[PDB]
DNA sequence: CGGCGGTACTG
DNA sequence: CAGTAC
DNA sequence: GCCG
């Protein structure tokens, strides 16, 4: 775009957050899609009037808009409780959110030490822990691609006809990438089946996935792997790396899922219960509603579920916001 | 005023 | 079930 | 927070 409001944006992004590490969602959820309706303006906001007209933003906001517009700078940003850094921290540990953060406020912590030495972790957290700080880090796109080109040599030492790819951010065409995000699949409908077991062991022999997150073993069908790995090589980083095993049928529906934004998939969803369609990682269903289950389309390409949800296709690259449109 | 995406692990 | 995550 |  070019933020035309990029003063304003700021100053609403830092309110924004503490919101969010204090778990106030739907309330931080309203100032993400404002910032972002801000964002995509095609001039410096002049007036409250014009303000309000733009969707996503209301009467609050348009005081503040203002309030900053004119003034300079917004009162609320000197009045956000002290605790908020200390929430943030906490929950930027993998596997912390909001309430384990305020649980390890109200028993007396205020930094990571006090967390190690002290807080009661899961395991998740222990390990988010640990790699605080590489998890912290955005890596360069080109680690991203070594990242999945790993999983994917893996995966077709198995089965060469197998289809790995990079999602999330990558896919979007960014520059650096907080994790990455790895979606298998097999063509022909069905050798998609056992691979975790498999992939996850040969990634483990030669010492590339260091963790393990969230990854359910003990089932067969096991669908998602979350964990972390580490290129080979002098002093590289601890990276998150997510992997998704789906079956090929579903194949546009995941993609579209893992190559996000969450705001995008949001969005998407939302428009599609507005007409009596459900959108998932798994399908795109009509009939909907106790609920019934209602009938998968079939989608055998992105463009299919865009179409049925009478939207134009949308470039990867485009899909940080639904609402944010023009070439 | 109530709803705000839909789903998969963990414990 | 609540919490966290994608 | 905003929207219907
Ligand atoms: N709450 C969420 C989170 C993710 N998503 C989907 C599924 S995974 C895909 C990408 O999410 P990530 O959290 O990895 O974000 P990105 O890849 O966009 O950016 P970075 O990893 O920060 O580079 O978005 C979702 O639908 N809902
Ligand atoms: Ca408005
Ligand atoms: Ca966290
Ligand atoms: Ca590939
Ligand atoms: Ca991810
Ligand atoms: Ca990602
Ligand atoms: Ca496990
Ligand atoms: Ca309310």
């Amino acid at each position: 775009a070019t933020n035309h409001n990029l003063h304003i944006t700021e100053k609403l992004e830092v309110l924004a957050k503490a919101y969010s590490v204090q778990g106030d969602k739907w309330r931080a959820l309203g100032y993400a899609k404002a910032i972002n309706a801000l964002k995509s303006f095609h001039k410096p906001v002049t007036s409250y009037q014009e303000a309000c007209s733009i969707p996503g933003i209301g009467k609050r906001m348009a005081e503040k808009i203002i309030e900053i517009l004119e003034s300079g700078h917004l009162r609320k940003l000197d009045h956000i409780s002290e605790s908020v850094p200390v929430l943030e921290l906490f929950s930027n540990i993998w596997g912390a959110g909001t309430k384990t953060a305020q649980m390890w406020y109200q028993q007396g912590f205020r930094s990571l030490e006090d967390i190690r030495s002290q807080a009661s972790l899961t395991t998740q957290q222990a390990i988010g822990l640990k790699h605080y700080s590489d998890f912290l880090e955005r890596m360069p796109r080109e680690e991203a691609t070594e990242i999945e080109q790993t999983v994917q040599k893996a995966a077709q030492a198995f089965n060469s006809g197998l289809l790995c790819v990079a999602c999330g951010s990558y896919r979007r065409g960014k520059a650096t990438c907080g994790d990455v995000d790895v979606l298998i699949t097999h063509p022909d409908g069905r050798s998609h089946r056992g691979i975790f077991s498999r992939l996850l062991d040969s990634l483990r022999q030669e010492g590339f996935l260091t963790d393990d997150l969230v990854s359910q073993e003990e089932n067969g069908q096991q669908q998602k792997y979350l964990g972390v790995c580490r290129l080979p090589g002098p002093g590289r980083r601890h990276r998150r790396l997510d992997i998704i095993v789906v079956p090929y049928s579903e194949f546009a529906c995941a993609l579209l899922y893992f190559t996000g934004s969450a705001h995008f998939n949001r969005s998407m969803r939302a428009l599609a219960k507005t007409k009596g369609m459900s959108l998932s990682e798994h399908a795109l269903s009509t009939a909907v509603v106790k609920v019934g289950p209602g009938r998968v389309l079939p989608t055998p390409t992105e463009k299919d579920v865009f179409r049925l949800l009478g939207l134009p296709y949308r470039e990867p690259a485009e899909r940080d916001w639904l609402e944010h449109h023009h070439h």
